[PDB]
RNA sequence: AGACUAA
């Protein structure tokens, strides 16, 4: 048994068995990362298992690390630092960097403990990860253990919570406002709001600062100054991407969730393309997610939940899908054998078994135009299959007249290293590439061969 | 779009 906070003295032999698959489905601050994990580290150090433990993201390891300080274990992850002896037996990184390390030349270590948190998270690479960890297990090769408070086949996003929510319907902004939306000014206590991409977070940060608001900004690119700001420290709104819908711990008092979310989408009719469709529903375990940020601690009943509209529980269209298999295929076992997707995940699409396995040279092109291409799965997949070396470029320029890529109205020219000047029109259309600005940027450095 | 950045 246990009390304060504190890990359980008491470990369930069960779950370190080889062939054991543990499901920790608790619902959202029952402990499962600060208090349920340290248990099982501590434990898996005792019976000297060489353990990886997985985070989607950086936030889910910065609360990891808070969790486990002062145990033995090696971090891989820039959100932590530092030990380090070498001599860990404990590793722990993010969902996608596990993956990375699987399709590399570096061989991963022989783990006999898998801990994946935060299980159902939907990226490819994290599908892709949850397939090679069932399969380890069912050889016998490892006993694994997947925590989330949402588990694939999650409908219900209203869970349990520590502390009563009171959940609230309310048209919600996704541009700044002039007037009409003062219930989100007038709260007094401290709002987590989650915006679609980090584009529309700037702009409602924004206009929350105009009020006097202070206002910190959470995404890829800002975690590393402004995580801890939200640790230290007082402040009146978070407005953060989806880098805060597991695991955060933020001590807030309201979210305010659109439900919203762009979702891309790999179109079949005509030439097979990636779009960006919506903004779309996000899922009910998404919503379930993001509103379990609230209602966390016993002793502050007041919290609110303020959402728009329902969730969208059929995400089978949205290309994570068909990515997760695209890098599965190209995975393998030290006894040979390719994995196949965790159970409650296979047939999210239509097969088949071992179409995306790329032989030699193309599986390594495949990784390096993710890797150093910063390419989406789905496009560097159909440039490594049709047997393009990575510093080729050629397909940038050789597509139909309808792949010009287009900005402010106008054709795309690319100068190139050696100085030619071409229309940027890619034979593989992906809006991931050439949707944002940003990303159009870097995909036209990816273009003129400076990538 | 969002996330990841390892040996
Ligand atoms: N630094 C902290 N100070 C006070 N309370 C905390 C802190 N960190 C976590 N808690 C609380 O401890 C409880 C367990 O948190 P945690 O282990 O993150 O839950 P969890 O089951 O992993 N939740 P989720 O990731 O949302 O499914 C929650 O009530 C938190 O609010
Ligand atoms: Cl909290
Ligand atoms: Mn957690």
């Amino acid at each position: 048994g246990s009390a304060m906070g504190e890990p359980d003295y008491e470990v369930d032999e069960d779950i370190f068995r080889k062939k054991r698959l543990t499901i920790m489905d608790l619902h959202p601050g029952a402990g499962k990362t600060k208090r349920i994990l340290p248990s099982i580290v501590r434990e898996a150090l005792k019976r000297r298992l060489r353990t990886l433990i997985l985070a989607p993201t950086r936030v889910v390891a910065a609360e990891m690390e808070e969790a486990l300080r002062g145990l033995p274990i090696r971090y891989q992850t820039p959100a932590v630092k530092s030990d380090h002896t070498g001599r860990e037996i404990v590793d722990l990184m993010c969902h996608a960097t596990f993956t990375t390390r699987l399709l590399s030349s570096t061989r991963v270590p022989n783990y006999n403990l898998i801990v994946m948190d935060e299980a159902h998270f939907t990226d490819p690479c994290s599908v892709a990860a949850r397939g090679y960890i069932s399969t380890r297990v069912e050889m016998g090769e490892a006993a694994a253990i997947f925590m989330t408070a949402t588990p694939p086949g999650s409908i219900d996003p209203f869970p349990q919570s520590n502390s009563p929510i009171e959940d609230i319907e309310r048209e919600i902004p996704e541009r700044s406002w002039n007037t009409g939306f003062d219930w989100i000014t007038d709260y007094q206590g401290k709002t987590v709001w989650f915006v679609p991409s980090i584009k529309a977070g700037n702009d409602i940060a924004n206009c929350l600062r105009k009020s006097g608001k202070r206002v910190i900004q959470l995404s890829r690119k800002t975690f590393d100054t402004e995580y801890p700001k939200t640790k230290l420290t007082d402040w009146d709104f978070v407005v953060t991407t989806d880098i805060s819908e597991m695991g955060a711990n933020f001590r807030a008092g309201r979210v305010i969730d659109p439900r919203r979310c762009l979702k891309p989408v790999i179109l079949t009719d005509g030439p097979e393309r990636v779009i960006l469709a919506g903004p779309i529903p996000v899922t009910p375990a998404s919503a379930a997610q993001r509103r379990g940020r609230i209602g966390r601690n016993p002793a502050q009943e007041d919290d609110q939940y303020v959402f728009s509209g329902d969730p969208l529980k059929n995400d089978e269209d949205h290309a994570h899908w068909t990515e997760a298999k695209m890098l599965l295929d190209n995975i393998y076992t030290p006894e040979g054998i390719i994995p196949t997707l965790f159970g409650p995940e296979r047939e999210k699409t239509q097969a088949i078994d071992g179409e995306f396995r790329l032989r030699g040279e193309q599986r390594k092109t495949f990784v390096e135009l993710m890797r150093r291409g910063d390419l989406p799965v789905w496009l560097s997949y159909k440039v490594a299959s049709a047997g393009i070396s990575y510093k080729d470029r050629e397909w940038c320029f050789t597509g139909e007249r309808n792949n010009q890529i287009l900005e402010e109205n106008m054709e795309v020219e690319i100068w190139t290293r050696e100085g030619e000047k071409k229309k940027l029109r890619p034979k593989w259309l992906d809006a991931r590439v050439y949707a944002d600005p940003m990303a159009l940027k870097d995909f036209k450095e990816f273009a003129s061969g400076r990538k």
